[PDB]
């Protein structure tokens, strides 16, 4: 299944821009054992949320 990361939009406004809203990735750190792969724009042309 791997692992899944979300990235999303900034906090705005009508005429203005807000604040960034992230999740805390920064603060993991993961083990680089071998390398790994990355599956990069698999629900594209799709409705989201
Ligand atoms: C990053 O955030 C996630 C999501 O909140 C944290 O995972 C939770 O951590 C708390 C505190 O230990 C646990 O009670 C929850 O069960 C965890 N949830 C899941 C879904 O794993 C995670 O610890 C954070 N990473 C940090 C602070 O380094």
């Amino acid at each position: 299944l791997g692992k899944q990361y979300v990235f999303s939009d900034g906090h705005s406004s009508p005429g203005t821009l807000s604040r960034l809203f992230v999740s805390n990735y920064s603060r993991q750190v993961e083990p680089f054992d071998s390398g790994f792969v990355v599956r990069i724009g698999a629900a594209a042309n799709k409705t989201g949320t």
